[PDB]
């Protein structure tokens, strides 16, 4: 996340870190996630295309940090890691940006909501926030898109949606962002999602409650002018995220 605040995971609960184990057994962050059941977590295939082996993942619920524990998380093995069946990614974006990802606990459970530990509503199809909504991104991706480091401590901002219109003229993405994806900045271009930030959530209150509205997914650089955060559009996907939490 560029710039935004440190948060601890009470203010986004449904919040997932998502990490991978190694031969050496080293084990590496990967992605965000979000909790939208007890056992399911829903993340970016782009994640997790490179090496689709679920053994070899690892799901933390209640985590405020990256790289320690964050006491009543939990952690989880990956019973079925489902990727779509249409992902592809082009040269600058992806298309069906969209995974889940069933947890079980070793001790065979899944998540059990507390203070850390909540799932997170999903909206209705094909209904979404109107453009200039503002919506809330967290994640433990980069802090500037040329650092190495990921932070140590979970971060939260608050950016607008961007109409397609907008997000489509040639001089944002063009031709790029596809009406499956939703594009969200900051009006100064202050703050964004960035680099390992992927499949994280973005959250926008749509009724009376908190939605989850996009996926983080791509964009051309972080915080950078006219180039806003690209998002899977969930509310586009139910079916799809029913067939398999059924
Ligand atoms: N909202 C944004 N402006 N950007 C992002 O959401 C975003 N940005 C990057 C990125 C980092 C540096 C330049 O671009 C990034 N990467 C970089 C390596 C290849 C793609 C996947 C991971 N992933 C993202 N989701």
């Amino acid at each position: 996340i560029i710039g935004g605040e440190f948060t601890t995971i009470e203010n986004q609960p449904w919040f997932a870190a998502i990490y991978r184990r190694h031969r050496g057994g080293s084990v590496t962050y990967v992605c965000g996630g979000s909790l939208i059941s007890p056992c399911w977590v829903i993340s970016a295939t782009h994640c997790f295309i490179d090496y689709p082996k679920k053994e070899d993942y690892i799901v933390y619920l209640g985590r405020s940090r990256l790289n320690s524990n964050t006491q009543g998380e939990m952690k989880f093995e990956v019973e079925n890691l489902i990727l779509h069946k249409d992902y592809s990614a082009d040269t600058l974006a992806y298309h069906n940006d969209i995974a889940l990802l069933k947890i079980r606990s070793k001790e065979g459970r899944c998540a059990q909501p507390s203070r850390t530990i909540q799932t997170i509503a999903l909206p209705s199809m094909y209904n979404d926030p109107q453009f200039g909504t503002s919506c809330e991104i967290t994640g433990f991706g980069k802090e500037q898109s040329t650092d190495y480091l990921y932070p140590e401590q979970l971060k939260m901002t608050v950016v607008k949606l961007i109409s397609h219109r907008e997000c489509q003229q040639p001089h944002y993405y063009g031709s790029e962002v596809t009406t499956k994806m939703l594009c969200a900045a900051d009006p100064q271009w202050k703050t964004d999602s960035c680099q390992g930030d992927s499949g994280g959530p973005l959250v926008c209150s749509l009724q009376g409650r908190m939605t989850l509205t996009g996926i983080v997914s791509w964009g051309r650089g972080c915080a950078l002018k006219d180039k806003p955060g690209v998002y899977t559009r969930v509310s586009h996907f139910l079916p799809w995220i029913r067939s398999h939490t059924k």
